[PDB]
DNA sequence: TAGGGTTAGG
């Protein structure tokens, strides 16, 4: 079917008295479970506070994702969409962010180009294609603001984007001073 | 709140 990491979803900020059992009893609402599962410090045994969940269709995850704030075990805990282990190491992997860099557009690229492409993931707030400011070149590359950050991050954890017909790199975006940090 | 003994010899 469709590849596990695709049907995961990361839970962070659980109780610590979440457990298999208890995180599967809520999650289990809104599909089949493959996997249900709380990280624990090997060592001691404790909870590490966040866990995984595996749906048995992308479809599922999706309608968990629509059931946005979810409680369990009395707390409101932050399910976001798992990021492969390859590609956490990448600097803003994890960040909450509502907006997207897309790199590699052509020249004629429109804002029609951007929205035929992204609004199947989600509502656009914004959309600005860059330019130099000053020259006034088209730079190739434009930044697309969400109102979910679900959103981001659905389309980020995919690897092909075609814009005004060809492929373009997608990634959160990250402020002047997170590029700078990340270098 | 980022992963479960889950990542480079011919």
């Amino acid at each position: 079917k469709e590849p596990e990491q695709l049907r995961k979803l990361f839970i962070g900020g659980l109780s610590f008295e979440t457990t298999d059992e208890s995180l599967r009893s809520h999650f289990e609402q809104w599909g089949t479970l493959t996997d249900c599962v709380v990280m624990r410090d090997p060592n001691t045994k404790r909870s590490r506070g966040f866990g995984f969940v595996t749906y048995a269709t992308v479809e599922e995850v999706d309608a968990a994702m629509n059931a946005r704030p979810h409680k369990v075990d009395g707390r409101v805990v932050e399910p976001k969409r798992a990021v492969s282990r390859e590609d956490s190491q990448r600097p803003g992997a994890h960040l909450t962010v509502k907006k997207i860099f897309v790199g590699g557009i052509k020249e004629d690229t429109e804002e029609h180009h951007l929205r035929d492409y992204f609004e199947q993931y989600g509502k656009i707030e914004v959309i600005e294609i860059m330019t130099d400011r000053g020259s006034g070149k088209k730079r190739g590359f434009a930044f697309v603001t969400f109102d979910d950050h679900d959103s981001v991050d659905k389309i980020v954890i995919q690897k092909y984007h075609t814009v005004n017909g060809h492929n373009c790199e997608v990634r959160k975006a990250l402020s002047k001073q997170e590029m700078a940090s990340a270098s």
